[PDB]
């Protein structure tokens, strides 16, 4: 009957990644709801990976509650560039992703440069 499953055609914004204060390997990726969401978001799928040479598919996809606009990652490498790409998904489907943000992870084991 209702075969009108299209989905959002725009990626989220305000995509920021900050290292937790209680844990370095942990980060709080916050974002905002898209405009062309084409319908309230029911779920948010985030993707992150240190290597971009691989297809967004090979990346590590993470499901999030549409109600929430943030995601906490655990077990992250130290002193390694990590790309970020999140998107919006509604009862219908999911659209594109946001630009790959370049955010390096804290460094617990440092050679004592500074």
């Amino acid at each position: 009957g209702s075969s009108g499953s299209s989905g959002p055609t725009s990626a989220p914004k305000d995509l920021t990644v900050i290292t937790r204060e209680g844990k370095p390997r942990a980060v709080i990726v916050s974002w905002q709801p898209p405009l062309e969401a084409n319908g309230k978001i029911t779920a948010y799928i985030l993707f992150y990976t240190l290597d971009k040479n691989i297809p967004i598919d090979d990346w590590i996809m993470e499901t999030i509650s549409g109600d929430r606009l943030t995601h906490q990652i655990m077990d992250l490498n130290l002193d390694t560039m990590y790309y970020f790409r999140i998107q919006a998904r509604n009862s219908k489907g999911v659209g594109p992703l946001s630009d790959p943000i370049l955010f390096r992870t804290l460094k617990v084991s440092g050679p004592s440069s500074g």
